[PDB]
DNA sequence: GAGGACAAAGGTGAAAC
DNA sequence: GTTTCACCTTTGTCCTC
């Protein structure tokens, strides 16, 4: 089954050039959209899983960037 | 169509926890379950819980969610 | 596979307690 | 010092395009 790269849940398809579930692509698409900045409140190491991904949005951030979600994919 | 929150008949602002509820009764259930905050009745567990008088019994208010089906799982322990 | 509508999650802080 | 609640923001689903 597609996983998501992001956090393990199942993926609907490819997203921004990444095979990705429903929730992960939107989160990219809106941290994008708006400009979003998000900083740890640990050392950039959070665990990113289907069952804990709000934990921090900027380690979910880094992920979705790690794997290979293209920026360029959201329209301005 | 208006609705009336199952908890104390505030008006409800939509369906929270399964379950009609104004954003008082939303808010107290979500904190009861966030902090696993136990409360006591100093009474006989049978205060009522009306828009006038949510506030005087954390516990009976709670027991009332609780009883209505407002249901522990719908609050999430994945956030920040 | 792109984006948007939107219910129902979540967070907040001044005022109440 | 802690708790309440009106008013916010964010999440994830499911839909058109
Ligand atoms: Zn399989
Ligand atoms: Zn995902
Ligand atoms: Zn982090
Ligand atoms: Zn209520
Ligand atoms: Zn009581």
């Amino acid at each position: 089954k597609r996983l998501c790269l992001v956090c393990g849940d199942i993926a609907s398809g490819y997203h921004y050039g990444v095979a990705s579930c429903e929730a992960c692509k939107a989160f990219f698409k809106r941290t994008i959209q708006g400009n979003i900045e998000y900083s740890c409140p640990a050392t950039n190491e959070c665990e990113i899983t289907k069952r804990r991904r709000k934990s921090c949005q900027a380690c979910r951030f880094m992920k979705c960037l790690k794997v290979g979600m293209l920026k360029e994919g959201v329209r301005l």
